[PDB]
């Protein structure tokens, strides 16, 4: 079970091998003799069984305590986290959207991240909360200036992620 | 200059040749006794130039004044004017949408409404509006289930229409 | 007493006890670390006497707490509260009706929710506020071509509510 | 062809054939020794080519006429008299609502008399126009209360009319 230390907003892996095991697979990223996971990342690698994460003592924190403290410090922690998890499980690879305001950015599947660049743009949304129809029409444009796809993920109120395709159209 | 009637929610022709020209470009309702159009319909051909609609005298009564007129008894008439008279202007054969909770229906240029059937269902929505998800979710779900493609047009603050996709999907 | 964690749109529940106990009356959703339930599964879950709910503070949020919370961050919460809890009540399994663009979709009390289909398809509605037939006639629709019975809640002033079935008719 | 004379809002028969024939259909009522027509119904008489009606000495009206004239007389003309035509057309022996705030009151297909009662209550409304939900429900109250089923005829956009039936439910 490879180790991380819990550092504000991020967990870091110095393990020579845990860090070879988790960049295979590709999580987070890898700045120089460590690997930076972020929050929902841990979170969803303890869930695995794969991660344990320790912040003070040499007592590794439960998925409820890292759970706590993230909710804390990251925002819509839990919106993000069932869809990565969602994603990661239908054998994605996910990666922040940050760069285009998206949620993830996601590769095909079965891609090889090495020639390959992002091709889904995805925002989550809870279905019981109603928003600007300008703020889907504007990722609409985002993804598609950038050549990429847009995925709508919902959380509907069940707790399960329905995912949309949106796109421009000529009538 | 085809002259209409101004009746509540509706516009009647008795003229019979208008009755033939506006039928043959499928416009309008004939009753028989006469052809009736909507609103919308009657804006649109006094906006062609085609039609001159009377209300309560003789003097015709002006595009603004009959569009002011119809804004006053149908909710989203802005909308649903603007967006007809897009796909009017593409060579769509425009109809109501309502048996399917949608704006319109749509037919290709040239078709026998009667043996055919509709190849798109369109929903209008304004751009700068807050909405809920389900309004969405649901159009691609009846567009599915009737088996027809489906056209989200949204029209910004400036009046200017976006056609839009959106489907269903299991990454 | 079952104890959640408020976060943003939903409520989070580690305790393993409660998760079975929620679990097994159809509540919430186990993502296997956690169980969650929507705001409006644990307003009922209060009200029941068998939640708890603490936010950014060990001092769970009142009834009525949780509830401004949630009126907040969703536009129809009332309605949707009052119904659920209505037909929760009647002893009817509540799940949501997003992909039919419904507000719920309801299962027998002694449906086994895994290997059966909803029953009911539901939307609730204000009774005075002004509505447009599409409304109810798309939903109607939907409805039929899912197979299903359909529900129209509609909810007066007092959020009393009277359910009302609605059929397509060729006199 | 019987003929009628304009009087007001009704459209009196005297000759005794005429009357026995209309009569027979159910059209009008029948006071002291003649029959009285309704502006809708003397126009649908005009359709069929049984009727011809004349203010007067004055020539026959054309339908054209009759209408121009009724129309700045009853209201909802074209709503009720495009549904009337409809409902008259599929075999019903349509009488006013009146009595119950509803346009139209209906009689089983067609043989039934005095003793025998009508068994729907129609309320025309035009798609595009919006109102509150409150006016519908209060009209399956009224035809619940008088044990008559609600029939909501819709003229849609395209002209044409959809029926629906409302009733209550007990979930
Ligand atoms: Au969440
Ligand atoms: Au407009
Ligand atoms: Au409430
Ligand atoms: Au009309």
């Amino acid at each position: 079970k490879i180790t991380g230390l819990l550092d504000g907003d991020r967990v870091i892996v110095f393990d020579k091998n845990g860090i070879s095991k988790l960049s295979a697979r590709h999580y987070g990223n890898v700045e120089g003799n460590f690997l930076s996971l972020s929050l929902v990342e841990a979170l969803y690698l303890i869930n695995l069984g794969w991660l344990e994460v320790k912040y003070k003592d040499n007592k590794p924190l439960s998925f409820e305590e890292l759970y706590e403290y993230a909710r804390n410090v990251e925002e819509r922690l839990c919106l993000k986290y069932l869809v990565y998890k969602d994603l990661r499980t239908r054998g994605y690879i996910v990666k922040t959207g940050l760069k285009y305001g998206a949620d993830f950015r996601l590769y095909e599947r079965g891609a090889n991240i090495d020639k390959e660049h992002s091709v889904y743009l995805v925002k989550v949304f809870p279905e019981d909360s109603s928003f600007l129809l300008s703020e889907l029409t504007g990722f609409v444009r985002v993804a598609h200036s950038v050549r990429k796809k847009l995925l709508i993920a919902i959380v509907d109120a069940d707790g399960d992620i329905v995912y949309y395709n949106m796109t421009y159209v000529k009538p």
